[PDB]
């Protein structure tokens, strides 16, 4: 239930 | 003015 | 540079 | 496993 967080950064710098 | 948006994840796996 | 991390939760719910 | 992600958008405002 964090990865949403921790994605919705990632898909910004991927 | 985004590392806070980013960097935001981070210290989520740090 | 914030209210972009302010607002957008608020879209979200409202 | 959202309100901490809405929510999150709260407490920087309230």
């Amino acid at each position: 239930c964090y990865l949403r967080r921790f994605f919705k950064a990632k898909k910004l710098i991927e």
